[PDB]
């Protein structure tokens, strides 16, 4: 089989694609013959050795995968079956997506909903599921098209591309902040009402000026704290990133005198009710338009290049790997 | 009438109880005659000048207050009524509870629930009211008495002691943190199954051991900070406060690892639906035993006494205040 592999010369992360033999593969009740893989901002950064994600070498990246079952035993899961995977440490701590097959805890798995096809639950990953969850989180919090705008940072990215067309479909208004000028045609196009700048959300008072029902922050840091100071009363923020930095420099008054509700969201451990729920509502709420506008597909030896263009910021939208 | 005023020599609040008409009151619908009233912290800090509470002097303060309807130009109230009132810019913009009359729009006066004094409607006052709405949102958010412990901050205050009683009787295993060594006896009467030191709040990595299912914090900062490190994944936190900074010294890793909710909660403006479903609730959940237990009643010469008292974290419980 090959795979994208990372090993460690120097302490520098080195990746190259592989032969390897399957009896290599980790432990796993169900094995998977990988068709999709996509490179998410943690992939990455697993890539190029930066952010400490990985901590054990060598290690097959990928956080994600869709595919077929080759072989199964868990009952749930049989031979042929279409499936999918984020998160659950894979491409982490446990050997991942950028390989043609993978073994994994069949508790791990997500049967590919039908109305939705392998290629494009790819294309959706680890982003696009967490932008779901963030939506699933506005409403949970009561937050409707008819109470305001939503407001979107790091607009431009796997998220960030997911969520604008996700709230553009249900009828929100929707608000983009984006740190590049050439990006803005492409958020337009995703749905985004109005662009605004990164550098719109430099500092903030402890409360600004009421402006948004909610919001989706795949930026944390600063930004994530000025959205904070500027939400309206029982407004709702679904934060799921760190682009800029995590720290989380904020105050209570938002909290205490506008009864904010800052909903934390993580995708790599999502229970598996919720996670099946999400997956179905992208059937529904994503439209087909989507997969075409946000995607741009490479082969599994292009891949630490387009890490590379990831971490220096240099893609929009979503970077589907195909594997076959 | 007599009433305690607020007058501001040179950017110094001074506090003295004076005799004044009553068409001195400010304009509204509804008269009321003052039975009952209480010390909060904002009322505190209004009292001693510190906290920016009052901008306009002179001021009547005191955001709560039971009593007897005296006349109405509202037809949803009527002579001889039983009502209470907390919140609403009441004491802050508008003439309030610490006085023989007030006189305030119906929009603002809730009923007297049934099974409820108007003593004890006082000795919940906003700070218990507040502990219901906190702990109303955990219940939003799921956190139930099997799923694990919660911890309650500034746990011998008054919104502290109302939470931890109210936690106690719905069958929670209760955390209460204190700096106080001296109220820890008062915290176990109350229903606290384990008391924590303030001193174990003060340095924090991004993620601490996971501990709490659910919180209630009413001091802010860095204490906030830590419970936000120590949440269990998926947990909760209901903040209120600022007893110990209003800043909020934190990072996106309990938000977007563990995918904590940060749900701020405001008594000010409260809608009637869900205010008027607080109040039934405390009549429900809090036990005889807590007003005496908590209670602690004066005059309305002693004001501002026990003002400097709370400001100096020198009592404990709540403090009421006899108006009739
Ligand atoms: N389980 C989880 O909570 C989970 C799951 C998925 C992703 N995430 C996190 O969410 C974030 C977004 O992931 P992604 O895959 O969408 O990332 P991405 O596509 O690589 O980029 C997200 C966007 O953030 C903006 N950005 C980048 N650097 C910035 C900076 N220094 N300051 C302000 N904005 C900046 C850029 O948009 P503009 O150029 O338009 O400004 C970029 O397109 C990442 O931090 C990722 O690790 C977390
Ligand atoms: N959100 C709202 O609409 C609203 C409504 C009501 C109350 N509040 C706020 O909630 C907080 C509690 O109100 P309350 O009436 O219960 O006040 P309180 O009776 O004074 O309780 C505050 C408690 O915090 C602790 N504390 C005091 N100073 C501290 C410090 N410097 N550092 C750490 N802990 C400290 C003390 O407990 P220990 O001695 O046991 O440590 C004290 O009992 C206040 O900040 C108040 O402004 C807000």
């Amino acid at each position: 089989m090959q795979a994208l592999i990372l090993e460690q010369q120097d302490g520098k992360t080195l990746a190259s694609v592989q032969h390897l033999e399957e009896s290599q593969l980790p432990a796993g009740d169900v094995t998977v013959d990988v068709h999709w893989s996509s490179l998410n901002y943690k992939d990455a950064l697993a890539i190029t050795g930066k952010g400490k994600i990985i901590r054990h070498f060598p290690m097959i990246p990928g956080i994600d995968f869709a595919g077929t079952v080759h072989a199964s035993e868990d009952p749930r899961f049989h031979a042929g079956q279409e499936v999918l995977l984020t998160g659950w440490g894979v491409g982490e701590n446990h050997w991942g997506g950028l390989a043609e097959r993978a073994r994994v805890k069949g508790d791990w798995l997500v049967a590919l909903p039908a109305g939705l096809s392998s290629r494009n639950a790819m294309i959706i990953g680890t982003a696009g599921f967490t932008a779901m969850l963030c939506v699933m989180a506005l409403e949970d919090a009561g937050i409707r098209p008819q109470d305001g705008e939503v407001v979107v940072t790091g607009a431009s990215g796997g998220v960030g591309s997911t969520a604008v067309a996700l709230l553009h479909k249900l009828g929100y208004q929707v608000a983009a902040v984006s740190g590049r000028e050439s990006t803005h045609g492409y958020l337009k196009s995703l749905g985004a009402n109005r662009i605004l700048s990164r550098d719109e959300f430099a500092e903030s008072r402890p409360l600004e000026k009421q402006l948004w029902a909610g919001a989706i922050d795949t930026v944390g840091d600063k930004v994530l704290a000025k959205v904070l100071a500027q939400m309206n009363y029982g407004g709702c923020v679904a934060a799921c990133g760190l682009a800029g930095g995590f720290a989380l420099p904020t105050t209570v008054m938002p909290f205490i005198l506008r009864n904010v509700r800052l909903q934390g969201v993580d995708s790599v451990m999502t229970p598996p009710a919720r996670r099946a729920e999400a997956w179905a509502r992208l059937v529904k709420d994503l439209p087909e338009s989507f997969y075409a506008q946000a995607a741009t597909e490479i082969t599994l030896a292009d891949a630490p290049k387009f890490a590379d263009a990831i971490i220096n910021n240099q893609v929009q939208g979503r970077t589907l790997v195909k594997i076959k």
